[PDB]
C-alpha cells in the first residue's frame, strides 16, 4: 500500500527491490495488467502503455537487485497503482501526480487577487496549505484564492499539497507591480520649493504607461485640478494638463511632481493614480502637502498653517529666546504685539517638531 507523489513535468522513482543483489528478470505493470517495462536478460523492454516515452530503469542498479521505474516529464494520467513483479513476488505502489498553477503568469498588482488551482487526479482530494513571502497563509483542497495581494507578497510562494499522510512541494513565483509608498507627505512653508517623489521598481514591457494626479486643494473645492502623463521605458512626459500651478514634472522614470513655491492655496490631499498594461490594473499612492506662513501684520504678528494637519498638533509662537509667547492647537495662531527677537513658529503632534518658520520683529 506504499503512496508516492509526484509533481507534473517533474520524473518520479519507483522502487523495486529483490532479496538478492543480481540482475533477475523483473516487469513493472499498471493496475490493468499493461505492460509498463522490464528486462530480458540485460535488456530493457518497453510495454504498449502510454508512459512508453517517457518510462526508463537504471541498468547499473539491476545487479544490485535494484529494478526502479523511471519516469519522466509527469503527467496527471500517470497516477495509477504500478506493481513490480519479481521473483515470483508483487511490490506495490500508488503513484498520484500533482500540478499546481497561479491562474496568472503575468506580474499582478497590489490589491488584486492571486488563484491557485490544484490540477489532482480522480478520486484524489488532497489538502492544501500555501504560503507567501510575507508568511500569508492559505488553505483550501481544489482552488486557493488571495483577495488582495501586498507588495510584500512578491517572491516565493510555497505550497504544500497533503494526500494519504504524504506531502509534496510547489514553488511558485509571483511578481506584481506596487508603489513603495502610501501616505507621502511634506511639510513646507510659504515659498519653500516643493517636491514630491513616487518611486517603483524597474520593469521593460511594451507599449505600456500613464495616468495622471487629482487634487483636493484646501478650501478650493475648485477641484478636477491635474496633471496627467504619459510613460514608455525610461521615459516619462507630459500628456498634457497641469495649468493652474506651474507643475514641473521629469524626463526621467523616478518622478518627482515639482511644486515651484510653496504656496498656501496648494495645501491638500491627492491621489497619484499608475496604471500601465499587458493585462492592466491600476496602482495608487496617495499625496499631500502642508503649508505655513509665518508673518507680522504691522507692528503685531501672526503665523498659519494650512493644507492636512491633525486635530492632535499644536502651533506655537516664541521668540526663541524665551519660551511659549502663545502655545495651542490649531492652524491659525495669532501673537499681538512681539518684542525683538527671530521668532519661530511650530507646528508639530506629540512632541517631535514638524513646521518651523522663523521672522524677525524690529523695536
Amino acid at each position: 500500500k506504499k503512496v508516492v507523489l509526484g509533481k507534473k513535468g517533474d520524473t518520479v522513482e519507483l522502487t523495486c527491490t529483490a532479496s538478492q543483489k543480481k540482475s533477475i528478470q523483473f516487469h513493472w505493470k499498471n493496475s490493468n495488467q499493461i505492460k509498463i517495462l522490464g528486462n530480458q536478460g540485460s535488456f530493457l523492454t518497453k510495454g504498449p502503455s502510454k508512459l512508453n516515452d517517457r518510462a526508463d530503469s537504471r541498468r547499473s542498479l539491476w545487479d544490485q537487485g535494484n529494478f526502479p521505474l523511471i519516469i519522466k516529464n509527469l503527467k496527471i494520467e500517470d497516477s495509477d497503482t504500478y506493481i513490480c513483479e519479481v521473483e515470483d513476488q508483487k511490490e506495490e505502489v500508488q503513484l498520484l501526480v500533482f500540478g499546481l498553477t497561479a491562474n496568472s503568469d503575468t506580474h499582478l498588482l497590489q490589491g488584486q487577487s492571486l488563484t491557485l488551482t490544484l490540477e489532482s487526479p480522480p478520486g484524489s482530494s488532497p489538502s492544501v496549505q500555501c504560503r507567501s513571502p510575507r508568511g500569508k497563509n492559505i488553505q483550501g483542497g481544489k482552488t486557493l484564492s488571495v483577495s488582495q495581494l501586498e507588495l510584500q507578497d512578491s517572491g516565493t510562494w510555497t505550497c504544500t499539497v497533503l494526500q494519504n499522510q504524504k506531502k509534496v512541494e510547489f514553488k511558485i513565483d509571483i511578481v506584481v507591480l506596487a508603489f513603495q509608498k502610501a501616505s507621502s507627505i511634506v511639510y513646507k512653508k510659504e515659498g519653500e520649493q516643493v517636491e514630491f517623489s513616487f518611486p517603483l521598481a524597474f520593469t521593460v514591457e511594451k507599449l505600456t504607461g500613464s495616468g495622471e494626479l487629482w487634487w483636493q486643494a484646501e478650501r478650493a473645492s475648485s477641484s478636477k485640478s491635474w496633471i496627467t502623463f504619459d510613460l514608455k521605458n525610461k521615459e516619462v512626459s507630459v500628456k498634457r494638463v497641469t495649468q493652474d500651478p506651474k507643475l514641473q514634472m521629469g524626463k526621467k522614470l523616478p518622478l518627482h511632481l515639482t511644486l515651484p513655491q510653496a504656496l498656501p492655496q496648494y495645501a491638500g490631499s491627492g491621489n497619484l493614480t499608475l496604471a500601465l498594461e499587458a493585462k492592466t490594473g491600476k496602482l495608487h499612492q496617495e499625496v499631500n502637502l502642508v503649508v505655513m506662513r509665518a508673518t507680522q501684520l504691522q507692528k503685531n504678528l501672526t503665523c498659519e498653517v494650512w493644507g492636512p494637519t491633525s486635530p492632535k498638533l499644536m502651533l506655537s509662537l516664541k521668540l526663541e529666546n524665551k519660551e511659549a509667547k502663545v502655545s495651542k492647537r490649531e492652524k491659525a495662531v495669532w501673537v499681538l504685539n512681539p518684542e525683538a527677537g527671530m521668532w519661530q513658529c511650530l507646528l508639530s503632534d506629540s512632541g517631535q517638531v514638524l513646521l518651523e518658520s522663523n521672522i524677525k520683529v524690529l523695536p
